């Protein structure tokens, strides 16, 4: 590994699990192209199990990135239109707050103050329906944004319908396979159990609890080496040979609002290259101006997520037009901005 990479990585890196306590992280940066990989302490404490280049994290909300790319490809495939009303997806959801709320809105948290959570009440599918039926918009649609998994989850659930696939035959079929993301998963197989970080909350492991539109959400289980072609794959996506699923990284990447300095897509978020980290809170309301048309993917720009369940750690970024990129996984959920502050260190030296 070139010393640079080296260096920048380790002296960013080994603080940052000191200052925050991370019991195991892997770690990989795409330069030029290529993927460097690094990894650091425990994917399970109790057991003396190392983080490996073959170790699942739980990926928390970077797997919206997924959810949004499966959209893109379903738009692409001609099976669904982010213009078209909610309703024609979901015919049983009657009420009339939904008149005017399409998929785009739910794609991008615009559609008038869907909750962060679907409430832990909800069991059942009828429990879902009478939640988004009785669901009373605060906003008008495509007014504010407030980030939100019962939005973008519902979204993924949808996106699908035309297929006939279930959400997780979708992802496997469409994205996973196509990208060779073999040791990419919504449900850990007991196969790969052996290599299935625990998280660590308050010291104890713990595993993400089941819920409603989990996979669509925050539930994709993922490698350091996987995630490295994930991010190759949203680099460079004229590389990808499936014509659908290239489209689909390219609509995921378009700007369909601006929120200040950011820029919302399907899953990702992008500023424009250069920022400064200072750019890059339970509820946050914010207003959003529409970009009539969305912006083409802008390859001056910083592309990212962040995730988090209730162990783990995760983010994401990476600039098209320098072919530059970061993973960092951790089973620990530990605070953002450090997250950021790191990653923006390493790339800004490599770039
Ligand atoms: B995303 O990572 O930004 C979603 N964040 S979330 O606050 O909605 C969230 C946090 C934690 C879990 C979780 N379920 N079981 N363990 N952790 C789910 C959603």
């Amino acid at each position: 590994a070139p010393q640079q990479i080296n260096d920048i990585v380790h002296r960013t890196i080994t603080p940052l699990i000191e200052q925050q306590k991370i019991p195991g992280m892997a770690v990989a940066v795409i330069y030029q192209g290529k993927p460097y990989y690094f990894t650091w302490g425990y994917a399970d404490i109790a057991k003396k199990q190392p983080v490996t280049q073959q170790t699942l994290f739980e990926l928390g909300s970077v797997s919206k990135t997924f959810t949004g790319v499966l959209g893109g490809d379903a738009i692409a495939r001609g099976e669904i239109k982010l213009s078209d009303p909610t309703t024609k997806y979901w015919p049983e959801l009657t009420a009339k707050q939904w008149n005017g709320i399409t998929l785009l809105h739910l794609a991008t948290y615009t559609a008038g103050g869907l909750p962060l959570q679907v409430p832990d009440e909800v069991k059942s599918s009828s429990d879902l329906l009478r939640f988004y039926q009785n669901w009373q918009p605060a906003w008008a649609p495509g007014t504010q944004r407030l980030y939100a998994n019962s939005s973008i989850g519902l979204f993924g659930a949808l996106a699908v319908k035309p297929s006939g696939l279930s959400f997780e035959q979708a992802m496997q079929t469409r994205v996973f396979q196509p990208l060779k993301l073999n040791h990419t998963w919504i449900n850990v197989p007991p196969a790969e159990e052996k290599n299935y970080a625990w998280g660590y909350r308050e010291g104890k492991a713990v595993h993400v609890s089941p819920g409603a539109l989990d996979a669509e959400a925050y539930g994709v289980k993922s490698t350091i080496e996987d995630m490295a072609r994930w991010v190759q794959s949203n680099l460079k996506p004229l590389d990808i040979n499936e014509k659908t699923l290239q489209q689909g990284i390219q609509l995921a990447q378009s700007r369909y609002w601006q929120t200040g300095d950011m820029y919302q897509g399907l899953g990702w978020e992008m500023l424009d290259w250069p920022v400064n980290p200072d750019s890059i809170i339970a509820l946050a309301a914010r207003p959003v101006k529409a970009i009539t048309p969305p912006t083409p993917a802008v390859r001056a720009s910083w592309v990212h997520k962040t995730g988090a369940t209730g162990g783990f750690g995760s983010y994401v970024a990476f600039i098209p037009e320098k072919e530059l990129g970061i993973v960092m996984l951790a089973n620990k959920n530990y605070p953002n901005p450090a997250r950021v502050d790191a990653a923006w260190q390493i790339l800004n030296a490599l770039q």
